């Protein structure tokens, strides 16, 4: 047998314990780590019973080719991926990077959250069923998976966000006459007190609570706002410090044109939330240009249009106490069924780079962390950063690298816009890095005038791999791809 390391991700360069030889006698286990793009290869050998360790001198997303053999008789082979990612300091992780996390299949929360940590995320989103919290009318319980999620988040320094909902027909069988959403006075009260119990129990271990996941069936004004008017005061009395989040990514296209919030504001409902959420899926299109929507306040549904548009709405339609409603991007993602793996990676990095550029949301949550299954032509089984066997996809590498560069730097300047992008980010007025990419699939070359001195610049690609600079008479010659590259200062 060939025993793979359960963790196929490792921070920094160095010795990587990828696998173990479980053979006998003269069976040698050879391993090759081959980097994406340029095929930088690292080799190692392990005899029967020994650990296979390979010296990795550069960062990258690697293909791991394993071969067990006696002399010239190939007994067993294996192929997986291995992500050698940059190490990120705890306090320097992006506070706006989140990821949607379903329960692990192997029930190993520490392993999954170690993998979430090395991707650079500081937030996670997961479900909580009303059904599971209130199994009978008026009687409450906190499910085991909730304690597992929250404690595992605290060990890795992650703020969990919890989406509460789905219909509890067992407790309140008369509560859902028209739709799977509480429309009776009794069931609204039951929902409010059920969430209020959950908020009390967790306290400030969970400061972000999202009311219902994608209530498209529920009308904003006639169905949702009545429920919200009971839930908001019931929950905030129990814990004033939380952010109660409405919408649940409901409305046309998941709400990027304001399909949930605008009806609620026009009906005088602004005070009954601390914020709302959107699910602005643009797949399979780029986050740069997105798609032409039917909801007509905005030219196209993309990050550069949607982010400033919803910022304006929140700025111009304040609460009674003049607090601004926060906008939470509780799901956004692309899948490997309708995009290439490398497109998914490129669009992940571009989402967070463009999100920070037009900074407005305190939490942009990638859907989702792990592939929900193995079926290639099922889109819902291919949104992951990891595969079902915990093997990292290229999007994992892109997340770790983009997290390590972004940190909590604020947007400085647009050097170039349109088909090609060159953007500057930084700290307290000084630029710390530049990012550059092209929307053109085939790639392009551009010449950017050296904004800092050449000896004060390092060029990093999407992967963490360092490249030399090409200087043509005071201009940096950049070979742009869909995958962003980065020019770091000092």
């Amino acid at each position: 047998k060939i025993q793979l390391n359960p963790v196929l991700v490792s921070t920094d360069i160095g010795k990587k314990n990828v696998a173990k030889n479980l053979g006998e006698g003269n069976m040698r286990l050879t391993g090759k780590l081959v980097r994406y793009g340029d095929n930088l290869t690292f080799s190692g050998v392990a005899n029967a019973g020994k650990e296979l360790v390979i010296d990795v001198t550069e960062l990258g997303y690697y293909t791991l080719e394993l071969t067990l053999a006696d002399n010239e008789n190939i007994i067993q082979t294996a192929v997986v991926n291995y992500a050698v990612v940059p190490e990120i300091i705890d306090e320097e992780r992006p506070l706006d990077m989140g990821v949607c996390v379903h329960p692990p299949k192997d029930n190993d929360y520490s392993k999954t959250f170690r993998l979430i940590r090395m991707a650079g995320f500081t937030r996670i989103r997961t479900d909580l069923a009303w059904e599971h919290v209130e199994p009978a009318k008026g009687k409450y319980v906190m499910p085991e998976h909730m304690y597992q999620f929250v404690s595992a988040s605290e060990k890795e320094g992650i703020k969990p966000l919890i989406v509460f909902g789905y219909a509890n027909a067992i407790a309140y069988p008369n509560g859902f006459p028209t739709i799977p959403f509480p429309t009776t006075e009794e069931s609204r009260l039951g929902c409010a007190n059920a969430l209020a119990y959950a908020v009390k129990e967790m306290g400030n271990r969970v400061t972000e609570w999202e009311l219902w996941n994608e209530p498209n069936y529920a009308d904003p004004v006639k169905d949702y706002l009545p429920l919200l008017k009971v839930v908001y005061p019931t929950v905030k009395k129990v814990n004033p410090d939380i952010t109660l989040i409405s919408g649940g990514g409901s409305g046309a296209g998941g709400g990027p044109g304001g399909a949930f919030i605008i009806p609620v504001l026009d009906a005088g409902g602004v005070d009954f939330q601390d914020g709302y959420s959107i699910h602005p899926y643009m797949a399979p299109n780029t986050p740069d240009f997105g798609y032409a929507g039917t909801g007509g306040p905005i030219p196209a549904v993309n990050i550069p249009t949607v982010w400033p548009y919803l910022k304006k709405i929140s700025e111009e339609n304040l609460r009674s106490d003049k607090k601004e409603l926060s906008v939470w991007v509780t799901e956004i993602g692309w899948n490997s069924t309708t995009n290439l793996d490398i497109e998914q990676a490129a669009y992940l990095a571009r989402t967070y780079l463009l999100s920070r550029r037009h900074y407005m949301s305190p939490g942009v949550f990638w859907y989702d962390f792990q592939n929900d299954g193995d079926t290639p032509d099922n889109i819902e089984h291919n949104f992951g950063l990891l595969r079902s066997d915990f093997s990292p996809k290229p999007s994992y590498q892109a997340a770790a690298v983009v997290a390590s560069l972004l940190k909590n730097y604020t947007f400085q300047e647009t050097l170039l816009d349109g088909v090609n992008k060159v953007l500057a980010f930084g700290q307290d007025g000084e630029t710390t890095f530049y990012t550059a990419w092209t929307t053109k699939a085939e790639g392009t070359t551009i010449r950017v005038k050296a904004p800092t001195d050449v000896d004060k610049l390092r060029l990093i690609d999407w992967q963490g791999c360092e490249m030399p600079l090409t200087v043509d008479n005071g201009y940096l010659v950049l070979n742009l791809s869909i995958l962003p590259q980065y020019l770091v200062v000092k």
